């Protein structure tokens, strides 16, 4: 029977059976007073404290969220979307150790995606128990306000002031800090790692000072802030609080006076309004995210990132093949996940519309030139397959690339992976190939049960996968230093080599989307 | 490997392995054409037939439908939602064979609930194979059209003839007729069974001259057609058609115009549409259902209940202890699933007005009187059990015992339950007890399952549950032999005799809700 004593009170966690091992789970451990009433909208406050026993023996409520009903009864999106009751009152945290009691483990903290919109810490995919149980080390992972209720900003006004859900992650960073040595924890060895809004968290708390001693290095899947996606002006900040403010009914002269306003509606109103503060958004829409708030982000991270203000110490960076596909069937014309999409010129043209919204035809016409340049076939999936290289390009891959360019001329130590493997379990079609999101599931170390139907050659890469992501952690080098790996060499922006994770042929090679990425990264922007 | 030869073509099944022991499953067998394009709205069409193998390995499709999505992420609420891709491609059924492969088994059919407009045979709670494996039947589940698609109704028009989703479930039954045999299965000995709008279906076949002769006899687990819910009316039903029509922008003058209009719309326009045909409805609504056509249906069936106009065989009916309750967080006030639910009396007046829209004041003043007459005590729950009883009462409970006295009226027997174990694991609140739907797990012998904390007392009620279906549908008499139980005996409208089923005292009742009863059957419908 296992019961520790936290700095706010005991806990009490549960057993499980893990490869004929033992993992402890704490299940829901609250790091927040929930933030209702006048609370809403302010940054997480601490906590009350307690007698009597917590038990965390469940996973908590995720926080409140719309869910994406696109394909009711699919499991390659309904894996997705949260597994516990939404509330407001979702500020909690998870925690697997080893069994027995580790020592001194290093702990990884796990910060999910969800475009800052969408996200819980208790999808299936997220488990933490079988690292804990393989690597020894501690897992660690929390629910963080999302949408408006997470990042609604009207900056500089403590009522509302942005970055709230950023702020969430933080405080749970600090109760790690405080409390995971009760269980077993360093910490002074806390490894940050997420995916995709997550790993764009991640690059952010390298920026935020506030975050500069809650954690040791850094690990960043499919994200960084410097993604089109990632950072809300305070032009879009302002319109988009603005507009929920008139579509609820808040419009009100003092902003202070908008907030009590939104302080008084249903989740569920403020929830259903905040799709329309955008006018025209894309499959990928943001429509409340980071904000320069002049508290977690000092100034425009792009300015902080190029001046070499940041946490000096080693990351983990990478993207998967396929990372646009995902969004295609999310309202790309022509795109099904039920056929194999074979679009045509005017489709791809229509597809671009839809992703780039705001951009010129001379614009569109630039991205149409740079991706059509036949290589030389004349195959039925052209244009298909270009609009998925264009929209992961864009979106996760060159923004990946130069977020650790950029890190890595600092003097810090860089590691760049290119993860291409297809699973073979994935619900979604071939077409789509190594989709974003999907390499998450071979870093939790899933393909480790035997009993699940991955291959014998997936269990090998998640083991080597898992070793090496274990081993960033601990040692800042991620090695697999047993099995004649291929060596993951530095990331270093002269010659940019990179590694490639796969079933097959591991290797290393440099310059990943050379001419794609100098078209997003230094002509692009000029359009 | 298991490949059977059906009139229609080769399938191939996949083998299961259930305690010890193994269940052969064919999931997704095509049993009609898709009712797509022309076909929409229209009795399904016989088979094509083909060579080469049909892979019967994965639960298809299942049919379009809208999604209740009130508790997002809760498990009391989504394990109903469905678990595969929605279609209109959706007429298929499913087979779980005993292995050894039988030599002439019983089958057993089942029809699920979900109001007539959702519903899918996939849930984890209808899996067939546990039933297959312990009692050596044939387990067998259809997919039927629901909502407008699976009953839109302008009579007498065969574009949109009414009833098409009880038109599939006997296609269905048809194909088990016409292929049993070869899956080591009985035509002969056919037992329908279902549960709420299924157990209406199931007693709509006992009065459809159609379905007759494709099956033996009949199992209604809280639900028949005579309840308040279960049978639209011909104004209703052409009031609803044209109001969708009006929706859609399908109004024209020719009917028959009217319905290629509507065949022109997606599947989403329609189910987005379904929700607003009626001015005010209930958490108990039915929009779209069974519809007197002159077909399936040859006249008001109350009508050929009270005559005697109806397959003549033995019955199995009953119901759940608190079957009113689920509806209540739907929609009545003060309810909730997440606190304790005590509601004032003007609450349980607002609550009536929420379930009897369209009750004069001296209507809803007598259910009132009639339901608070305290036991003789003022706790505080008064009112909210009170409530829960009103509307299972009204809406399974009297229905089912007027059923049963008005069929062993004719000389078949009859045998009735009352079913009052709440499951240990049920998601849902205490105050909810014995819920509506829940004591299809049991019935399906899902609690056999050791490895599923369960109880081992609700082990043995399932146990003994499964072995009385499984003898009603051998034998006609649902009796556990072996191990001293209570003797089920058969309901007379004399002394309406009942078996209560628990964990704990099982025994023999007379006049299920007595009282209650003659107020909803007898006085009610004056009012
Ligand atoms: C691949 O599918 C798309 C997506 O939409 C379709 O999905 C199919 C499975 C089928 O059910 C179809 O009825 C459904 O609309 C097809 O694009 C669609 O084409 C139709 C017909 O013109 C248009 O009305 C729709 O606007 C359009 N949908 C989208 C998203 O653009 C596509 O044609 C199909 N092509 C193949 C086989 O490669
Ligand atoms: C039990 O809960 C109901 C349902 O609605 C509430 O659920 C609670 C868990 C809480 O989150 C609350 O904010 C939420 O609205 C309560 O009824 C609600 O009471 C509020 C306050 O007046 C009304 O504004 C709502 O109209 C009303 N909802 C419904 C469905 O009527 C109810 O008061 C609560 N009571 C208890 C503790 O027994
Ligand atoms: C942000 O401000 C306005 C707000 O308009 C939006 O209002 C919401 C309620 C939502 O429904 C959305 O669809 C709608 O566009 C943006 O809209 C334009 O603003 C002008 C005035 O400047 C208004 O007259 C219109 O409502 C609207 N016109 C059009 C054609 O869009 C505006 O685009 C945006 N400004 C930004 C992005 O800074
Ligand atoms: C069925 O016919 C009419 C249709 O009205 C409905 O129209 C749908 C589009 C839907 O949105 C629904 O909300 C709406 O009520 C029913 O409505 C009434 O009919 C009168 C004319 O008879 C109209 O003037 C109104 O639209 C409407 N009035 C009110 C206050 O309800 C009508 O109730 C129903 N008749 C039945 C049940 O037989
Ligand atoms: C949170 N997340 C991380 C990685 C990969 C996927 C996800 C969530 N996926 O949900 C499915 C989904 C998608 F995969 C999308 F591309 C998209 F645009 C959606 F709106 C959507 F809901
Ligand atoms: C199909 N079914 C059979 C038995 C019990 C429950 C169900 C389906 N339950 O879904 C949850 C649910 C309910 F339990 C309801 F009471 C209700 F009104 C809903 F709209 C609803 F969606
Ligand atoms: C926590 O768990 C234990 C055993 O599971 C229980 O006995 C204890 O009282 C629990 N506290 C609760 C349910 O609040
Ligand atoms: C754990 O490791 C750190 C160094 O990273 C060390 O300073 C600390 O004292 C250790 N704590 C132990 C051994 O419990
Ligand atoms: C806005 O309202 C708040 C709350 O009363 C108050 O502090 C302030 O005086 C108001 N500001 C303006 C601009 O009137
Ligand atoms: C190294 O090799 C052995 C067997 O070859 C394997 O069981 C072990 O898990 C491997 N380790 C890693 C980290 O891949
Ligand atoms: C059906 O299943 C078998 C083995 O699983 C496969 O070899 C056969 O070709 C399948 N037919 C298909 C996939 O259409
Ligand atoms: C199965 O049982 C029926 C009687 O219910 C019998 O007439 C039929 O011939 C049997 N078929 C066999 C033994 O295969
Ligand atoms: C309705 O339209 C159909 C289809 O053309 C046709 O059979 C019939 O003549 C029309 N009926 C009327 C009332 O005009
Ligand atoms: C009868 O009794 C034995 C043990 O007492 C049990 O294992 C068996 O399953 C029981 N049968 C039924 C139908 O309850
Ligand atoms: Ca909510
Ligand atoms: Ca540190
Ligand atoms: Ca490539
Ligand atoms: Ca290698
Ligand atoms: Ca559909
Ligand atoms: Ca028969
Ligand atoms: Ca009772
Ligand atoms: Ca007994
Ligand atoms: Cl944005
Ligand atoms: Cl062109
Ligand atoms: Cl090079
Ligand atoms: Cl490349
Ligand atoms: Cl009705
Ligand atoms: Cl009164
Ligand atoms: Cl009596
Ligand atoms: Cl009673
Ligand atoms: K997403
Ligand atoms: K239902
Ligand atoms: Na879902
Ligand atoms: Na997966
Ligand atoms: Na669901
Ligand atoms: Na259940």
């Amino acid at each position: 029977d296992i019961i520790i004593a936290t700095k706010n009170g005991k806990v009490r966690g549960m057993q499980l059976t893990v490869f004929g091992g033992t993992v402890t789970a704490f299940l829901g451990i609250p790091y927040a007073q929930p933030p209702l009433g006048r609370l809403r909208f302010k940054k997480p406050q601490s906590l009350t404290k307690w007698s009597d026993i917590w038990n965390a023996t469940k996973y908590a409520n995720s926080c409140c969220q719309n869910i994406d009903q696109s394909f009711p009864g699919f499991h390659g999106s309904e894996m997705w979307n949260p597994n516990t009751d939404l509330s407001e009152d979702c500020l909690y945290l998870n925690v697997w150790i080893p069994a027995p009691k580790p020592k001194n483990a290093t702990v990884l903290i796990w910060i999910y995606g969800g475009g800052f919109q969408t996200g819980t810490s208790s999808l299936h995919v997220y488990d933490g128990k079988f690292l804990a149980r393989v690597e020894r080390v501690i897992v660690v992972s929390m629910n963080y306000r999302v949408g408006a209720l997470g990042f609604l900003a009207l900056p500089g006004n403590p009522e509302a002031p942005g970055n709230m859900g950023l702020f969430d992650q933080q405080l749970a960073l600090q109760w790690v800090q405080k409390n995971i040595a009760a269980f077993g924890g360093n910490p002074k060895s806390v490894t940050l790692f997420g995916e995709s809004a997550g790993a764009a968290s991640v690059s952010l708390h390298l920026l935020s000072p506030g975050s500069h001693s809650l954690f040791t290095r850094a690990i960043l899947q499919s994200g960084s802030f410097n993604a089109p996606w990632a950072v809300t002006s305070l032009y879009e900040a302002r319109n988009r609080t603005l507009n929920l403010a008139k579509l609820t009914g808040c419009s009100r002269e003092n902003e202070t006076e908008i907030i009590k306003c939104l302080r008084n509606k249903d989740p569920q109103e403020i929830l259903l309004n905040e799709a329309f503060v955008v006018p025209y958004g894309t499959p990928l829409s943001v429509n409340f995210g980071p904000t320069v708030d002049g508290d977690f982000l000092t100034d425009m991270p792009d300015i902080l990132l190029e001046l070499g203000q940041f946490k000096k110490t080693q990351i983990l960076v990478g993207v998967n093949k396929d990372e646009g596909t995902a969004f295609l069937v999310y309202g790309a014309p022509g795109f099904s996940k039920d056929n194999n999409s074979i679009i045509t010129r005017k489709e791809f043209q229509e597809g671009l519309k839809i992703f780039f919204p705001g951009v010129s035809e001379f614009g569109k016409e630039s991205i149409l030139f740079h991706y059509t340049d036949w290589v030389d076939d004349q195959r039925p999936e052209q244009y298909r397959e270009a609009l998925g290289d264009v929209v992961g390009d864009y979106n996760f891959i060159c923004p990946a690339l130069e977020f650790t360019k950029k890190f890595s001329e600092w003097g810090n130590n860089a590691f760049f992976y290119y993860f291409e493997h297809r699973s073979s379990k994935l619900p979604w079609p071939e077409w789509m190939g190594v989709m974003h999101g999907y390499e998450i599931e071979f870093v939790f170390g899933l393909p480790l049960e035997r009993r699940d139907q991955y291959t014998k050659a997936e269990e090998i890469l998640s083991r080597s996968i898992v070793k090496r992501w274990a081993n960033f952690a601990k040692y800042g080098n991620p090695q697999e230093t047993q099995n004649n790996s291929t060596s993951w060499p530095v990331f270093k922006s002269t010659e940019q080599k990179y590694l490639t994770l796969n079933t097959e042929s591991t290797r290393i090679m440099t310059k990943l989307r050379a001419q794609q990425c100098r078209f997003w990264t230094s002509f692009f922007p000029k359009v």
